[PDB]
């Protein structure tokens, strides 16, 4: 089954190189990774020597849209998508570890840092509010509530905090985890939220009083840390809409919800948020940590999981025994993040790889399929992506925002 995704890195400033238009044979490189030990360096000569291009025998490089370039090198195809907006341009220096966006009241972005700070930005990426020392320690995750009026943060300080956007106040603090909180999921409008921790647990909170109302874990592996969770509405043979289930105390909209968890063991577990049962376990086929996972936004039978050794797997939850797709991305270096948006999978790998993989499905959404032979690379200056965020647009199919260390905050268009 297993396929390889061939990774390429284009020289960051290739546009400036194209633009110098002088007499002396200038080049830029595209490096294609074979394995942990081999990089194929392609010298693209700007030989059309201002903007014609010598890619060598049987190879091609061409501009195909405003911020989009295409290459064929040694029998493999590559797309390169360039930054449309450097969101970091006027931001004071920080290492970003978390990001989210909201549309509603007004377009905003929130960034969290290694130092426990939260920055609230407007639509121009200008600072509206900085919450200094929101936590004592690194912000691991940030989510806007659907209202856009509040946000929730998680930290290595073992806590989550809810913040008002209006006044930067901190009306709730969720205390109970015994190690780093690594992820957050908001249930419906967010009267309940879920958190995950390296302490091995997922906690279901009620935000009204800030208490934990349930703790989920692996029954035979209670201290198996959780790196990543996703919340989804279950597919089943009954209509949830006409349910006559009673409400659980202090639970709001849990009926029909499942939380899927990626563990340090590499096992992935699914819990029914309403009934509390562990319903599925996906085995640690790749014998290393599942660092990140995400649910297919069009078909919740499918999940995508990234592992510490560079395996990206697609799992069908109805067939927990074996993945339905396996793709190596620089085997031996970790997948840091996987994120589904706009019919595509965004993947952060190793020290500086960021990939958009198109997912194609048939008219029935019958089983999403990863377009592994035609990856698009989100071009950066060897920047590490900590987190992705989808930004909707009324005027296009939207953008993706990447953040990371060394004041990295970069916006990309998802159409040309």
């Amino acid at each position: 089954m297993t396929k390889t995704i061939t990774v390429a890195h284009i020289q960051y400033d290739f546009k400036a190189v194209l633009e110098e238009n002088d007499e002396n044979d200038d080049e830029f490189y595209i490096n294609v990774d074979k394995n942990l030990n081999e990089i194929k360096e392609h010298k693209i000569v700007v030989l059309g020597n201002s903007r014609g291009v010598d890619a060598g025998k049987g190879n091609t490089f061409e501009k195909v849209g405003s911020h989009l370039y295409k290459a064929r090198l040694d029998g493999h195809d590559f797309l390169f998508n360039t930054i449309i907006r450097d969101g970091s341009k006027m931001l004071k220096r920080a290492d970003y570890t978390a990001v989210d966006t909201a549309k509603l009241q007004m377009r905003r972005f929130i960034l969290g840092t290694t130092e426990g700070d939260i920055k609230v930005l407007d639509s121009n990426f200008n600072l509206q509010r900085e919450i200094d020392q929101a936590h004592v320690s690194e912000i691991t995750k940030l989510k806007f509530f659907p209202s856009g009026e509040a946000l929730i943060s998680s930290s290595q300080d073992m806590q989550l905090k809810i913040w008002s956007v209006k006044d930067g106040s901190n009306p709730r603090t969720l205390i109970g985890h015994r190690a780093t909180v690594t992820d957050i999921a908001i249930i419906d409008r967010g009267r309940n939220v879920l958190s995950a921790s390296l302490d091995g647990t997922i906690r279901l909170w009620e935000c009204g009083t800030g208490t934990t109302i349930h703790t989920f874990n692996r029954k035979e592996n209670p201290h198996d840390g959780v790196n990543s969770i996703a919340l989804f509405v279950g597919t089943d043979r009954q209509l949830h809409e006409i349910s006559t289930s009673k409400k659980n105390n202090l639970e709001f909209g849990t009926y029909g919800k499942y939380v899927i968890a990626g563990h340090v063991s590499g096992v992935i577990t699914v819990h029914n948020v309403f009934s509390k049962e562990q319903t599925i376990q996906l085995p640690s086929k790749f014998t290393c940590s599942c660092n990140s996972l995400t649910v297919d936004g069009n078909n919740a039978n499918y999940i995508y999981a990234g592992y510490e050794n560079g395996m990206l797997a697609q799992w069908d939850l109805r067939s927990p025994e074996c993945p339905v797709g396996e793709f190596l991305i620089n085997e031996g270096t970790p997948i840091n993040n996987v994120y589904f948006a706009a019919g595509a999978l965004f993947v952060s790998s190793g020290f500086d790889t960021s990939i958009k993989l198109d997912i194609i499905s048939d008219p029935e959404s019958e089983r999403p399929a990863i377009e592994f032979e035609t990856p698009t690379f989100l071009v950066s200056n060897d920047d590490a992506v900590s987190q992705f965020c989808y930004v909707s647009d009324d005027e296009s199919n939207g953008e993706v925002l990447e953040v990371g260390k060394n004041n990295f905050c970069a916006l990309y268009n998802l159409s040309n």
